[PDB]
């Protein structure tokens, strides 16, 4: 209740006013005081880190029922995942704008980064089969995610403003992402 | 005086509050009335179209003194231009964030799109020398610019937050852009 009301309030605030979102206004619009929100998340970095995983799991539950592991070709599996992310972002923009801020933020730990891989081995397995090895390194992985989500957000924006041509924007966006970020 | 103040307020407002920026808040931040603004831009689309050209000409003057025309290899000339844009954006974040909104906006006419090409034949010639044919077509050109400026914005953001690795972000950003947007 109040922990996910905070998680949904943090989503709204971080998507709008950035990750420099006040702990006060995240609390106040979740119908609580600032004191309330810090015994469920010790620090603002702990709120960031589990919201990122919460949003990550929300993206995966939108997809795994439609997910078909028959595909062995990395590019066709990435395309299904790419198509699903864009649709996920179009349906709930705040969840996308928030996860884009959290993914490229310094506050993320590798218990956030190694749980995110354990939570979703299929993506891990896929990344470890196509993505450029430099965008998997601890040093530049966040940058790849930033490139990543920049190409996706641009694809969303043209797909939502020009719905009649959305399908071509998804394909073009995917191909630009694919040759940019894979071997 | 007043029109360059309108253009600089429009630069601030469109980069900050998006391209849905009120003529009210553009005017009030230029120290003028709402009436005065429409004697320098007939319509808000004229403000958009003339700000885009103003910002385009500002970006090119940051580069043309350092521009070396010796190089005939497209990738080395695009890298100098890419390196120049990133530095331009780091020095003027509002001017970059604004031109990103204007470049992907429906309000831009071809009379702006043909001025941008006549004003900068080297960019046109270089674009007409390496870029994928579909990202130059009238239909998906704005999309190419968006993918474009999305990769650049991600490069700026990681370069400004992690300065010690900035040089690596510029090269990686450029190469990811290059294989994404060229043949
Ligand atoms: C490094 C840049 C890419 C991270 O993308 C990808 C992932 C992936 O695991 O993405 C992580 C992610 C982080 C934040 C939001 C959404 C996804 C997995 C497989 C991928 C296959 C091809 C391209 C991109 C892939
Ligand atoms: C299709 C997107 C490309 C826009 O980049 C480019 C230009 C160029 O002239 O881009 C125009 C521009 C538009 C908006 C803001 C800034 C520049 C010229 C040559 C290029 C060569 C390689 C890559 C990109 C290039």
């Amino acid at each position: 209740d109040k922990k996910q009301a905070l998680l949904e309030a943090a989503t709204q605030a971080i998507a709008q006013s950035g990750i420099a979102a006040s702990t006060a206004v995240i609390a106040r619009n979740a119908g609580v005081a600032e004191g309330t929100l810090f015994r469920y998340f010790a620090t603002k970095d702990e709120l960031i880190n589990t919201l990122y995983l919460h949003l990550r799991q929300d993206l995966w539950q939108s997809m795994i029922m439609e997910l078909d592991r028959s595909i062995t070709d990395a590019k066709m599996m990435t395309r299904f995942i790419w198509n699903s992310y864009i649709s996920w972002g179009l349906n709930h923009p705040a969840r996308h704008r928030a996860i884009r801020q959290l993914a490229v933020s310094e506050k993320l730990t590798k218990e956030t980064e190694q749980r995110a891989d354990d939570m979703f081995p299929e993506l891990r397995d896929l990344a470890h089969r196509s993505v450029l090895m430099v965008f998997m390194s601890d040093e530049y992985r966040a940058f790849g995610d930033g490139l990543x989500l920049a190409l996706a957000e641009t694809t969303m924006d043209f797909a939502a403003r020009d719905p009649a041509r959305a399908g071509e924007y998804i394909a073009l966006g995917f191909e630009a992402m694919w040759r940019a970020l894979t071997r």
